[PDB]
């Protein structure tokens, strides 16, 4: 019944980069293929005077043969015609860390409590996403209040992802 075409997904009306700035703790993640950020994931968003949004992120990543490292990542956002949809160029402070460019959508936020982010890296031929990821962020590292949690679950369902998240732990690893 429900529409899982990426082109159908609503995103945050009138998204305000300035209001979104500061520290966001990842509470939950839906992983893409070949997942990178594992846990202890914390993002820091900024906007400069030209209106350009950027971010940094810290988190544990586990490169194969199970060698744990705290990745330190950088992202810069190019605006599109939709104020809530961006192209995110990203890299690690270390050369060998994963680099790339992903769509970055702010699906919903109330700026001071919760945010839902979404990226489709590759479409299916029917317009659904073949390879997606999604973060749920909280301003409080101890989690969302119930009213926000309930809104977020609705958005997760609207993205056709609600069954596919895992919780992100924070335990000072970094
Ligand atoms: C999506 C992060 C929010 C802002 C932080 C962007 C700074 C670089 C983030 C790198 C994330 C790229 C990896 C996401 C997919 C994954 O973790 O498996
Ligand atoms: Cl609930
Ligand atoms: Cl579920």
């Amino acid at each position: 019944e429900r529409d899982c075409r990426v082109s159908s997904f609503r995103v945050k009306e009138n998204f305000d980069k300035a209001r979104f700035s500061g520290t966001w703790y990842a509470m939950a993640k839906k992983d893409p293929e070949g997942l990178f950020l594992q846990d202890n994931i914390v993002a820091e968003f900024s906007v400069d005077e030209t209106g350009q949004m950027s971010a940094t992120a810290k988190g544990r990543v586990r490169l194969l043969n199970n060698w744990d490292v705290c990745a330190d990542m950088v992202g810069t956002f190019t605006d599109t015609e939709d104020p809530a949809k961006f192209k995110m160029k990203y890299w690690g402070v270390a050369s060998f860390l994963q680099k790339g460019n992903d769509d970055h959508w702010i699906v919903d936020t109330d700026y001071d409590t919760y945010a839902v982010q979404y990226s489709c890296r590759l479409l299916n031929l029917d317009g659904t996403c073949a390879d997606s990821y999604s973060f749920v962020f909280s301003r409080d590292p101890n989690g969302l209040p119930p009213e926000a949690q309930k809104i977020v679950r609705q958005r997760q369902e609207e993205l056709c992802l609600a069954r596919q998240y895992r919780l992100i732990v924070h335990n000072g690893y970094c």
